[PDB]
C-alpha cells in the first residue's frame, strides 16, 4: 500500500442506472479516508463528475437506492477504523450489517469494490481530498 487512491468501480450498473464504486484514500502509508461514488449509464461521466457539474442522471427516479448517497457517510467512516477492505460481517440475503448501525442499505457493494480497489495497491485514480 503506497500512498494514492485505489477505485474499483461495479462491473455493471445497477437498478438506478449507477456503476457503484469505492474510493480509497491511502495516505501516510495507510487508509485515512473513503469517498463513496458512482458512475452513471446515461450521464457517461462520475459521480465526481456529475456533481461538480450538475448532471445528475438517474435512468430509474421511481425505484430504489442503488447508489452510494448521503447514507454511506455512515458506511464509510466504519471503513476509516478498520483501515480493513475486506474484514465484515454481513446477515442477509444481500448484505445488510448491523455492525455499523445507521446504514440501513446493503453495505455489501462497499467492502467488494474495496477488496477490488486495493488488489494492484499501485493504483492511481482522481485523488481526493476527504477529511
Amino acid at each position: 500500500m503506497k500512498d494514492g487512491t485505489y477505485y474499483a468501480e461495479a462491473d455493471d450498473f445497477d437498478e438506478s442506472g449507477w456503476k457503484d464504486t469505492v474510493t480509497i484514500e491511502v495516505k501516510n502509508g495507510k487508509i485515512v479516508s473513503v469517498d463513496w461514488n458512482a458512475i452513471n449509464k446515461d450521464g457517461g461521466d462520475d459521480k465526481d463528475t456529475l456533481s461538480r457539474n450538475g448532471g445528475y442522471k438517474m435512468v430509474e427516479y421511481g425505484g430504489a437506492q442503488a447508489e452510494w448517497h448521503e447514507q454511506a457517510e455512515k458506511v464509510e467512516a466504519y471503513l476509516v477504523e478498520k483501515q480493513d477492505p475486506t474484514d465484515i460481517k454481513y446477515k442477509d440475503n444481500d448484505g445488510h450489517t448491523d455492525a455499523i448501525s445507521g446504514a440501513t442499505i446493503k453495505v455489501k457493494k462497499f467492502f467488494d469494490l474495496a477488496q477490488k480497489a486495493l488488489k494492484d495497491a499501485e493504483k492511481l485514480e482522481h485523488h481526493h481530498h476527504h477529511h
